[PDB]
């Protein structure tokens, strides 16, 4: 995507988070010469993902509100 709507850190790891306007994510690894990545979770991944349940993950529907790092 396009632009990034949402940033997170994850504190504990030294991780960074980008979500996209699309709902694209990237999870970069802090360093200290910089950042490393960046592996993405898409709808793709999601559906993939699932491999057993889907509807409300439709690809329609699907759409990311908000994200959290643990």
């Amino acid at each position: 995507d396009d632009p990034i709507l949402q940033i997170a850190i994850d504190n504990s790891r030294n991780i960074l988070y980008t979500r996209s306007e699309k709902g694209v994510i990237q999870v970069y690894d802090l360093g200290q010469d910089g950042q490393g990545m960046s592996a993405s979770v898409s709808q793709n991944a999601i559906v993939s993902a699932a491999g057993n349940i889907a509807r409300t993950i439709d690809r329609s529907v699907f759409k990311i509100v908000q994200i959290a790092v643990i």
